[PDB]
């Protein structure tokens, strides 16, 4: 059907249908009359998986022989989503399988909807890890993603009376065709015990052993026949009254059972620290095992790179020291040199609540040797600081890896900076903030460590796969090369004045809206006007992301409608979606507020179809793949200084939505790339937030001077939005009025005005689309291929290569 | 190589090697240079499994269309062992795959040793269930085995300082290629709750739901292309602070986690009753579901047979009533008629400690409705009894399903008799015992219910598969038809005087001994003389099986050697093996005694290689497949009246061992079949045991009159066998002297004498072998094909058929 989807050979289609029938019969043990769509999905899934394996074995072989430097990406999260379409896309099978399946009388798109998301992550950070893997394979790096195989991923979100209910994401119920259990590479991981000192140095003894079993999942590059590996560890009990002993094996295996659902918030729970140590211990043995199969650790940093995705795998650092010092018997100083040259650290936040600080009484019980190593790292480090800023006792206490107070804590970020040769933020403004604020002392010590690597997304999933219509019309004009070289999108700038491209860009958008509006009605009782501006805010629910600000705009538009009912307004469907962590009380209330607003707004007959407020249930990767291509307006409205980068913001830019946003995170570079005239920027910059903090933020001031805002608070306070529980939202009004860390009211005026400007442009279809073209045409920078090539040259010291391997 | 192993086609061998390489590459994702023997096993396993599936789908199709009556075999145990060789045997692939694999430069026999036993059972009863399935498929019945998929089977037995250590049988670690998960047929099973009464009868409410997911494993008949199904249920939690809630799912899934290791001993534990209800609830829904896919339950008994393997699935009875009365709204009396016509019960014991008697306070909490139904069944039943024996208040209390006492109990055997149309023992003497003793009252009520179905074993596993040498020489003489018609073995009787057959039967035995003697040395440090008589007792360790009697013989032979050292004795390797249930203290001591005897006997230089005592570690199915073909003497020495049937006894008869045994269980019919001159029978009959019980058994009497016995007890008492712990065995001497329920000393004289006669015959090789021929030639009766054909005609009302289905 469409060109970017590859060829449908007469030989390829014929082969595909014969393997499909083979899998149905032999692998699934079904026949044509008993088979359900789920059996058909599986038959196709095994049939595509067959095309990978050849390439997988051949890639792993190549690396064994070329012996290049290896990249290890350690993360507690890999937010993968569905695998099948992505695999087809990367292998050029999409049109073949579509043909092959249609010939069998099946609809492939209907089959695709059956795959569970691999929801092994929470949001931004987990999904970055997934995009990065796609980019690393596409750039032919010998890269390995390591993590944990959680049996349960992020919970599925149900709304019930407008409240979130969590249920377990049992994603493996029907099996996962993509993974390959590798029980032969099972490795022990130790916990508790105690530390003994001999003539021959420290020994870690009387430990509990947990086994770590790996599962390998293939990671195909984009049409280069490179297939890299993602290795995820599962917890198993070792084999050594009786009934109870067998049942107790579960305790050990609980380690990999469930993903912690707290995003951008640290919870200091033991089970979590076990998970962190677990993935780090098994991964280093596996790394070292591979290194020995080429005694001499001098070349270890020329053969190994370890990238820490935030501080979650920070135990890599004392653990590599432990292995090098206690087991391999290198002297401390040489070990340290090796460690620092091997490791690098990416920070993804400056929010105090999000930083990991582990109580010492935890580490002592669980990992008594690592604590020792950490103390030693601390002592030697502080000696460097003292030597460089003599007499500065205050710097010494600020820089210490150990924090004093009611409970002593280890600050893990300090550990990562000390033990890594590079530290990087994830957008330019966020890297500057780190250097000016929380890591200012560290930067003064070793300015050479600090870097920036602005985030990107993969154009495979985020354009070719979720938006074939747009990818197609881009392809008509400029060819296909841009899929692995997104900078080529600039070429589209000479088409901004082209009446036919204009008409086509608008049409692709109108189709995605028509489809999404249907998907809304088919899977939920809704009814939305598809001529309206689609105003969407999708991301995890957090105070700093300021969903509440969006709510105040929505309430304002509604109050203005009710005030002058027969005045023309640009109609809108406001969609807000995302999950709250189960313990985040405020977050759960915001979801309730949102639906409570939909109950009033969506039933007011006076409002018509001019305003619809929808909360989108179960925001997840595969839901992002649908709503983003349908979006007109992207809401990126965090308080300046709090969104480290953002990446949804890039997904929307790439898919033809315009952005209303603050000068935060990667928004700053997006607007710089498209030009600020092509972006709706409002509100405080970082500097303004600081001026406000110095004076002190008093929200009453905005409530006294802005009558439209006063009215909303009064509606909230008095029960207008919860008629049966007048006081439902006293928590929200309370927080907004007395302890808003995020200054919602301070940006409200300027947000509303900026929203009026969006509405005005939307009234002129042609000029809206031309601005769209100017955004899409400048999104090249935000390709994760660009990002990874920067990591590769500036941190890992490997050369990317876009060269095909043979099939 | 050998004829019974099928053809090696030029096309079949070529096809097999291409699918082997396909599985290695596509399924296992290995290549020729990284593959281990374990990968090779798997490639072959998937390759043989491919030949089943065609036949499996086709068999299930046939049954859907012919709509025959269905047999459901409910068991808490299916002791399956390895699947691969059995599958090859039944499909006639053995020689092909052997050729195919040799051509690939592999040794198939070495590959076979890699498969885990499916040890989903304890011993006799579990293994009967496995033999029965093979027989049901071979006889073309539309039969289904239902059970539980335990994640851990019978523990692996290690000896450590001569004590048993248990470790977990983690049989699924590497995956099970034979099973097919069927998550689409998941069914709810309810627990706890309470009972409500409406206008419309009882309702069972506020229950906890556990999901039952099935796994199907193919059961191939012997060369008839019938492939039946064994369906095993796994426990899953339903999908509906948060961390802890996810981890707690494990509680629900614990139901199918582990097999109870108590054999011939009832433990009244909750977890066990949950398991019993679990398999029964899921199985009936599945049965009824299938019945509805043909409102009218009158024909239910013409379409369904349910066979209860002991009382373990006795809840089938009130559960079918529950479904029929509460859910389908049949009146009580019609339901009952249907139930009784559907169900039949096989008893496998008369040991009081082995009978299930469930505390009422358990059933009430767990299954409050079933208790009600059981009370109602009891009331109506006792009204029949009262009506038939009026005034006999003692019979009423003896026959009650409810036992009074400190705790009220439900006697489940009474439930099964009341609610079944047939009750059967498992050997002729055991069926007579039931009618004369424990079920005498029941029999007087309904003599027509009581039957006998003498156990059998399958000649596929127990001859063709574990003993190809002997199967081959039998085949030379009489053809192959006897493999599915074991009665044809009589024909071998005209070869008893044939010098060449004699020489061949002896040679097959000598080879199996040479192999087993090697297997001993290769896998353990041993050294055994392969010219010696191989004296083997393998079975679970129990007081009633009288391993202790064997020990007293062994000790006696040794004392006599030490008394006259330069006298000739027939040399012997005594091998004793079997597992003890983890809580059975006495049983664990016997194992210790046995090894303690090996430590003295096997190092006495005066003894030479004339006497060796070996304890065979980890007795299990696949170990039985090796030691039985190597055996000369089979020890079947339970006290008359306690071994319900025995089945090892038949395995040995079939494989050319002679039997020393008491007149117990199926020994009585084996000797009747071979003639008593061809059998070494010693000791009390049942009648003698009763005479003894009436007088009273006083063991001192034997200790005072038999000096050889007195000496052994003194050696045991004084520390001769435990020199560092003089008192190690005071428990044993104590029990033997004051509370031996099994009368070891009473049979000792007569056992020793009978053992001298065995030794005498062994001195004349030719006459030993002729007697061997007379045993093997009369084992036909003990084929489980004979047994199942009897169940089929006399209980289930279906006609067996040996007719091929087409391929
Ligand atoms: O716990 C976390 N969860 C996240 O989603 N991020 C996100 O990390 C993304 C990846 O860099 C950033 O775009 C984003 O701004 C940041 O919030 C960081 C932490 I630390
Ligand atoms: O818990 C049990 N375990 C067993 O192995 N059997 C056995 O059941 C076998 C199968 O009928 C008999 O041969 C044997 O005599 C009997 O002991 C019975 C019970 I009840």
């Amino acid at each position: 059907q469409i060109s970017v989807r590859g060829l449908a050979g007469v030989e390829n289609v014929t082969e595909l249908k014969k393997n499909f029938n083979r899998h149905l019969h032999f692998t699934l043990v079904k026949d044509r009359n008993v088979a359900t769509p789920r059996d058909y999905y599986f038959a196709l899934a095994h049939t595509v998986r067959d095309h990978l394996v050849g390439r997988w074995i051949r890639t792993q072989q190549h690396y064994y022989e070329k012996d290049p430097k290896r990249i290890y990406y350690l993360s507690l999260e890999f937010y993968m989503g569905r695998t099948l379409q992505n695999t087809m896309v990367n292998l050029a099978l999409e049109n073949a399988c579509d043909e092959a399946t249609y010939q069998l009388g099946l609809d492939m798109e209907e089959l695709e909807e059956i795959e569970e998301d691999a929801g092994l992550g929470n949001g931004g950070l987990g999904r970055l890890a997934a995009c990065f893997l796609d980019s690393m394979a596409t750039l032919g790096l010998a890269a390995y993603g390591y993590g944990i195989r959680y049996e349960f991923g992020i919970f599925n979100q149900k709304i019930c009376g407008g409240w979130q209910m969590e249920e377990a994401d049992d994603w493996l119920r029907y099996g996962n065709p993509w993974e390959k259990a590798r029980p032969e590479f099972t490795l022990p991981v130790h916990f508790y015990g105690r530390v003994e000192h001999t003539s021959q140095g420290a020994k870690w003894v009387d430990t509990q052993v947990v086994l770590a079993m790996p599962y390998d999942t293939p990671v195909p590059g984009y049409r280069n026949n490179v297939v890299n590996t993602m290795r995820l560890w599962s917890a198993k009990a070792p084999n050594d009254g009786y009934i109870q002993a067998v049942l107790d094996r579960n305790l050990a295996e609980n380690i990999s059972r469930v993903l912690y659902p707290n995003d951008n918030f640290f919870e200091g729970k033991e089970l979590r620290l076990k998970q962190e140590y677990f993935v780090v211990a098994a991964t280093l043995q596996d790394i070292i095992r591979r290194f020995k199969s080429s005694t001499n650790f001098d070349a270890f940093p020329d053969k190994v790179a370890i990238q820490l995705n935030d501080t979650h795998p920070s135990l890599a650092i004392p653990e590599l020291m432990r292995v090098l010092v206690d087991l391999e018997r290198l002297d401390w100083d040489k070990a340290w040199e090796v460690t620092v040259k091997t490791c690098a650290y990416t920070n993804h936040t400056v929010l105090p609540e999000a930083l990991e600080r582990w109580p010492v009484h935890l580490l002592e019980t669980l990992l008594p040797r690592h604590l020792q190593i950490i103390y030693e790292i601390n002592q030697r480090f502080l000696n460097r600081v003292a030597a460089a800023f003599p007499g500065d006792v205050d710097r010494l206490r600020r820089m210490s890896l150990v924090e004093e107070g009611a409970v002593k804590r280890i600050n893990m970020a300090h550990l990562c900076i000390a033990g890594s040769h590079a530290v990087n933020g994830v957008a330019r403004i966020h890297s500057e903030i780190l250097k000016k604020t929380i890591f200012k002392d560290f930067y003064e010590l070793e300015p050479h460590k600090f870097q920036n690597k602005t985030n990107g997304i993969t154009p495979r999933r985020w354009l070719v796969l979720c938006n074939p219509g747009l990818a197609e019309i881009i392809a008509e004009r400029i060819g296909e090369e841009y899929i692995s070289d997104l900078d080529q999108l600039r070429k589209l700038l000479s088409y901004v004045d082209d009446e036919a491209f204009i008409r086509d860009v608008a049409k692709v958008k109108q189709e995605n809206k028509l489809k999404f509006a249907a998907y809304l009605e088919r899977e939920y009782k809704v009814h939305i006007n598809p001529n309206s501006l689609f105003d969407v805010q999708v991301k995890r629910i957090h105070e700093y992301k300021r969903q509440l600000l969006n709510c105040l705009h929505v309430i304002t538009l509604y109050n203005r409608i009710k005030k002058e009912p027969n005045k023309f307004v640009v109609p809108r469907t406001v969609m807000i979606g995302g999950k709250a962590a189960p313990g985040y009380h405020m977050a759960k209330m915001i979801i309730k507020l949102i639906t409570a607003i939909g109950d009033v707004v969506n039933h007011d007959p006076v409002v018509g179809d001019r305003l619809r407020v929808i909360f989108l249930e179960n925001y997840r990767v595969s839901l992002a793949e649908k709503v983003i291509p349908a979006a007109d307006l992207s809401e990126q409205i965090s308080t300046a200084g709090t969104e480290a980068s953002g990446t949804g913001n890039m997904k929307f830019m790439l898919n033809g939505a315009l952005t209303i946003g603050t000068m935060d995170g990667a928004n700053v570079e997006m607007a710089e790339e498209a030009g600020e005239e092509n972006f709706f920027i409002f509100g405080m910059r970082v500097e303004d937030v600081d001026r406000l903090d110095q004076r002190g933020y008093n929200a009453q001031e905005y409530y006294d001077r802005i009558p439209e805002l006063r009215q909303i608070i009064e509606q909230l306070s008095s029960g207008f939005f919860s008629p049966k529980q007048p006081d439902l939202f006293k928590d929200i009004v309370n927080m907004l009025m007395h302890h808003d860390r995020f200054k919602v009211f301070a940006d409200y005026e300027e947000y509303v005005k900026c929203q009026e400007r969006v509405s005005a442009l939307y009234k002129n279809p042609r000029e809206w689309t031309r601005m769209v073209i100017r955004n899409i045409a400048t999104s090249g920078k935000f390709s994760s291929d660009r990002t990874i090539a920067q990591y590769a040259r500036e941190i890992w010291g490997v050369e990317p290569s876009r060269q095909r391997l043979p099939a």
